[PDB]
């Protein structure tokens, strides 16, 4: 997250870190057994880390649970990142508590102009590299479809939305991928892509979770 703020420990209790020997993506806990993340975060061998604040210090509220199954969306296209969504099943259910909690799936799609909370352990620099240890947060508005398409001509599908600031300075970034965009208390987006981070006229692009709720619900009823 570039241009964000330190969330505060366990104030985003649905945020997970995906670990394959190191943090590599975020995710969102949607019930005690299942995480939503980006399909481009697929790796074999994933351990889900819940209750994290500093990802490099065991502070006492973590739950580390191996994935048993990962399910990339059936129509995921890694070239365009259309349908950039994946489900991860935990080997055992998390213990839900004040620091480890699920986020609701949406009923309706969020609106342009709504301010959402984006979070993660990704790079904090637009130019260059610096990865924080503690979780970072950013409030960013959903942009109109027209603005999004103008920013990325020929690249935005109905399964994507833009959020952020066209002047630059504030955005998600590498290492935030797969993490949550929460608007009106529901999971409306997944950190997916963007041209650089926080550059002028190049807002973040996020997977439109409201289009996936029936797939998520039938998949978790079946696995
Ligand atoms: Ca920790």
């Amino acid at each position: 997250i570039v241009g964000g703020y330190t969330c505060g420990a366990n104030t985003v209790p649905y945020q997970v870190s995906l670990n394959s020997g190191y943090h590599f993506c975020g995710g969102s806990l949607i019930n005690s057994q299942w995480v939503v993340s980006a399909a481009h975060c697929y790796k074999s061998g994933i351990q889900v880390r819940l209750g994290e604040d500093n990802i490099n210090v065991v502070e006492g509220n973590e739950q580390f649970i191996s994935a048993s199954k990962s399910i990339v969306h059936p129509s995921y296209n890694s070239n365009t990142l259309n349908n950039d969504i994946m489900l991860i099943k935990l080997k055992s259910a998390a213990s839900l508590n004040s620091r480890v909690a699920s986020i609701s799936l949406p009923t309706s799609c969020a609106s342009a102009g709504t301010q959402c909370l984006i979070s993660g352990w990704g790079n904090t620099k637009s130019s260059g590299t610096s990865y924080p240890d503690v979780l970072k947060c950013l409030k960013a508005p959903i942009l109109s479809d027209s603005s999004c398409k103008s920013a990325y001509p020929g690249q935005i599908t109905s399964n994507m939305f833009c959020a952020g600031y066209l002047e630059g300075g504030k955005d998600s970034c590498q290492g935030d991928s797969g993490g949550p965009v929460v608007c009106s208390g529901k999971l409306q987006g997944i950190v997916s892509w963007g041209s650089g981070c926080a550059q002028k006229n190049k807002p973040g692009v996020y997977t439109k979770v409201c289009n996936y709720v029936s797939w998520i619900k039938q998949t978790i009823a079946s696995n």
